């Protein structure tokens, strides 16, 4: 018990992506949804080896009714062959866990944080997937990692499947399926640097390896040089269930930070014969993460500034903005190839707002509202994966822990 933690999460979030040009037949993707969230991860018991477990438990509720049914899917909700929503899903994850000295073994339901398998937090609930999970900190400063998994469940979805790829774009010949994915690598933590390396193979799809560092360095008293760099190298492997594979992906944000300002420039390049493989039912893994698209296509050339604000220091009168963030950012992508259209290439921009609050102290403590707003734009065909819209996602959460 003593060292057991276990948290209570309450979100309603709505998702509105209202597409400019209502691609038959619908006129935006919508839904507005309630979720309760309960995570629970014991310590361990005593002996050489220590043995826990840890929980998650998913309560989901549509707040649109029917209305919901006219709307193209958000991911918020399970969709039917119809169209029609369910009104209530609900889900657990279980995990068992073993402890010898720094080293861990976790079996069962995962939550997989890493480049080449990061769970979609971006819906309602998490993504997870099901295998084994070991991690050994016996190393200073080095955690190594690694995950076979075999089956994921989806954030919108209650039942287990097999791991995967989608197809985004029509990037690849399909979208697979297939029944293993490992991944192994470890990251390196420095004075102001993490530096971190992994390879992964999604079997008879693709093997992928990353590696990346990131950094908060000071460049005097007041004044932060921020980095985040990703490099991808992916090509097929075995029966080659999505055809020819052949990317490398650089990514980077470089930011500086001055009196809780932050300035950033974003790059991002693809290369080689296809787009970015990567698991389905989540977002590219590249350092870009914007809310319309994933930027992540064949040969595309990636452009981004953003501006940030903490609010920790700032007034209105006796008001503190303690707990108040703002962002923007801008992206433009370019050089697009769609592979099916000989020498013409295709473009992609956005422009996005993020206001977040999270209330600092007193009664309401931990309450958080967030609105999120995107004006995405590309001149891409009407059968890709995504299409110009005005985006809009509001959050209000609050999380009890116990
Ligand atoms: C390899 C697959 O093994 C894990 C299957 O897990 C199911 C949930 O298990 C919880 C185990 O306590
Ligand atoms: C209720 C306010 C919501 C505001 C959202 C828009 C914010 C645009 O924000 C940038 C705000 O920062 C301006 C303050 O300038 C201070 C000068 O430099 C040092 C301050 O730490
Ligand atoms: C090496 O990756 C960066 C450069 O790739 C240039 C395009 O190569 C095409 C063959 O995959
Ligand atoms: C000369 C730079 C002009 C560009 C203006 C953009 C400003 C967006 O950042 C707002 C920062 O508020 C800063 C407080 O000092
Ligand atoms: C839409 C334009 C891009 C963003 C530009 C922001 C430029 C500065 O705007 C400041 C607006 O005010 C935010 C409210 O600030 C309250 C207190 O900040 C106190 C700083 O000490
Ligand atoms: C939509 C993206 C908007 C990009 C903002 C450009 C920022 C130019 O910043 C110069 C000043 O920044 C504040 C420095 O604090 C003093
Ligand atoms: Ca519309
Ligand atoms: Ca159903
Ligand atoms: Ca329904
Ligand atoms: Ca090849």
């Amino acid at each position: 018990i003593a060292d057991s933690k276990a948290e209570l999460t309450l979100r309603n979030f709505y998702f509105d992506r209202d597409y400019k040009k209502d691609p038959y037949p619908y006129t935006a993707a919508r839904d507005w949804a309630q979720g309760l969230i309960f995570k629970g991860q014991s310590g361990y018991t005593e002996g050489t080896v220590g043995f826990g477990v840890d929980v998650l438990a998913m309560a989901g509720f549509n707040l649109m009714g029917s209305r919901a049914d006219d709307y193209a899917r958000s991911g918020l909700l399970p969709v039917n062959t119809d169209n029609s929503r369910d009104d209530y899903y609900g889900k657990i994850g279980i995990t068992g866990k073993a402890k010898f000295r720094k080293n861990e073994l976790f079996v069962g339901d995962l939550v997989p944080q890493l480049p080449t398998i990061f769970s979609s937090p971006a819906r309602l609930f998490p993504q997870t997937y099901r295998g084994i999970r070991f991690v050994s900190n016996e190393i200073p400063n080095l955690q190594l990692e690694g995950f076979y998994v075999d089956e994921v469940r989806q954030r919108d979805s209650i039942r287990y499947t097999d791991v995967g790829t989608d197809n985004i774009n029509h990037r690849f010949n399909k979208a697979a399926t297939t029944d293993s994915f490992y991944t192994l690598g470890g990251s390196y933590q420095l004075k102001d640097y993490r530096l971190r390396a992994y390879h992964a193979e999604l079997k008879d799809i693709y093997q992928q390896q990353f590696l990346g560092f990131n950094g908060k360095q000071p460049l005097n008293d007041q004044l932060n040089f921020l980095s985040d760099v990703r490099f991808f190298n992916s090509e097929e492997t075995g029966s080659k269930k999505i055809g020819e594979v052949d990317n490398r992906h650089i990514s980077g944000l470089f930011g500086l930070n001055y009196q809780n300002h932050t300035v950033s420039l974003g790059y991002m390049q693809s290369f080689g014969s296809t787009g970015l493989p990567f698991l389905s039912g989540t977002e590219s893994p590249v350092v870009l993460d914007f809310m319309s698209s994933d930027y992540s296509n064949k040969d595309e050339k990636v452009y981004s500034i953003r501006y940030e604000y903490d609010f920790k220091n700032a007034r209105i009168g006796d008001v503190s903005l303690n707990g108040l963030r703002f962002m923007t950012r801008y992206a433009k992508g370019e050089d697009i190839d769609l592979l099916q259209y000989g020498d013409q290439r295709f473009k992609e921009d956005s422009l996005e707002f993020d206001l977040g609050y999270k209330i600092p102290e007193g009664k309401l403590k931990g309450l958080g509202m967030r609105a999120r707003f995107s004006h995405y734009r590309n001149d891409m065909p009407t059968n890709m994966t995504f299409h110009s819209a005005n985006e809009t996602r509001l959050n209000v959460d609050y999380t009890f822990k116990f």
